[PDB]
């Protein structure tokens, strides 16, 4: 069918960017994610996968003058899906057919308000250009309406696992590397297409270069556990980004380490002129 | 005025003086940041940062942060600009005053601010929106002395600072008060200054000024006593050479749009290419 092709066309994105990069790509996000002109500027130093989300456009617009992605977060279901759907459209528009976009939308994570998505917002979403969308819901229950939704409409989706301890929960939580593998099959049996843990979680005495223990062994649960893609996402940087890919998983999902280089860029040429 | 009179003088009077203290605090010569520092709030905020206290967010610009019918460059996106609706700039003009706050002046392009390709006019009521959605000022790129006195009547009665520029009869697209030779630049400032425009600019698109530039420059800045402004071709190679004319403030956005994408580019060129 049409939902058919367009998700098969879908995944094969994602499956050359992996190749494309030696087994471990990235899913490019923050300022990357929202903004068309900076988008384009991530597709031209090679990224493949972009990823507009709900809290990034919170601190885009400024709205209720959030500075901090820990502030946008708290009210990122205050953005319209429409604003989400202008969003990814406007990026669809200028990087065409072949990049593959996930979108963060009101709704879509486990959000501190509960906001709940219709099968109409899933056929809007495939409406406005995007190829999947990006899940951080809580339950298996909850993963299971979205994954029906998103199919439905021809939409990947790649959803997360997280810790129960998390302050904010980001995902399906996994207490230990054995539940993380659980999880992961029990994603993959549902039809998640692409799996992620939640790795951003900064532990005390950590070796220079190296991701913490802790988390090194919940990502090798997951990337051995299942056949679909897997992600990682949070925490990484150009200190640890090798160590991370040292682990097989296939795709690093990156945001505040890019924008904060964007930033920090904007703020020196400002600075150069001004001197 | 009826009952905001003063309401209107002294909104107008704080918001010249973060123009003037901008001035003095960067030696003679501040900048008008724009581009994505003036329509992106992580972006303005990292302007302000830098140094940056007057910021521009514009509607070309905006119609390139939204890919509107998949624009890519700013020539392209200058000709769907007026297609921007106005309340989208009112969004976006009070979304980065929310994160830079009340000190840092905010001058906004608005669909029929500047000489549109369709019958597009700024009404009473879209003065009193602008005003409405924390902006200071109003950037205005009209043709005619007529249309300015419009302008100036509406932001006045509502407290916004207008900045509204020169240009020469021979542009290609036209951005200002057409003026061909310096003695006319100085006329035109002159006459725009006795109108009420708050602020004046002239479009300006090796470490030299041409020549021609330089002339006009410094007609405008020797003609009149309110802050004067240079708009288009800024770069890192001319910008000191531009601060040598005496004008007031450079309006730069190209020259950091290339740097803040650049930067994004090799990012994510760098991550891809890290080894062991
Ligand atoms: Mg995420
Ligand atoms: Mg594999
Ligand atoms: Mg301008």
């Amino acid at each position: 069918g049409d939902s058919e092709q367009k998700r098969r066309k879908a995944l094969k994105k994602v499956l050359d960017a992996v190749e494309e990069h030696g087994g471990t790509t990235i899913l490019s996000t923050g300022i990357t994610g929202d903004d068309a002109r900076i988008a384009r500027a991530a597709v031209a130093g090679g990224a493949r996968l972009l990823e507009p989300n709900h809290p990034a456009v919170a601190l885009a617009r400024g709205h209720k003058g959030v500075i901090t992605m820990h502030a946008a977060e708290q009210v990122r279901h205050e953005i319209p899906l429409d604003e989400m759907l202008k969003v990814t459209q406007g990026v669809r528009n200028v990087v065409g057919e072949d990049i593959y976009i996930t979108v963060g939308v009101p709704g879509g994570f486990t959000e501190i308000l509960p906001l709940e998505l219709k099968e109409e917002d899933f056929f809007k979403i495939a409406m406005s250009g995007a190829d999947g969308v990006h899940i951080h819901k809580s339950t298996l229950e909850d993963l299971k309406d979205v994954v029906k939704y998103a199919h439905k409409y021809g939409l990947l989706v790649d959803a997360y696992i997280g810790h129960p301890d998390d302050l904010h929960t980001f995902g399906i939580s996994a207490r230990t590397p054995e539940e993380v593998a659980e999880a992961a099959k029990e994603m993959e049996k549902i039809g998640v297409d692409m799996i992620g843990l939640m790795t951003g979680m900064s532990y005390e005495g950590t070796a220079a270069g190296e991701i913490h223990p802790v988390i090194k062994e919940r990502l090798s649960a997951l990337v051995s556990s299942v056949k679909v893609p897997t992600l990682a996402e949070g925490g990484i940087n150009d200190t640890n980004y090798v160590a991370f890919k040292d682990t097989g998983v296939n795709i690093l999902v990156i945001g505040t380490s890019i924008d904060n280089v964007v930033s920090e860029a904007a703020t020196n040429v400002v600075k150069k002129f001004l001197s």
